[PDB]
């Protein structure tokens, strides 16, 4: 019941979005062509 | 009406974000240059 609450889902989504944004900026910065 | 609720949108967004994070980590791990 705790893991299915809206607040926990929002927090986890925000953290994963931040990590994905950092990783995507890292990937885009590494360009050779 | 069920598919447009906030809870369903949050759950679907969280699941898709998790899948995208896993896929992005898979892509970044596969680097050759």
């Amino acid at each position: 019941r705790f893991n299915s609450s809206n607040d926990e889902r929002i927090r986890v989504t925000s953290e994963r979005v931040e990590n994905m944004s950092m990783r995507l900026e890292e990937v885009n910065e590494r360009e050779h062509s």
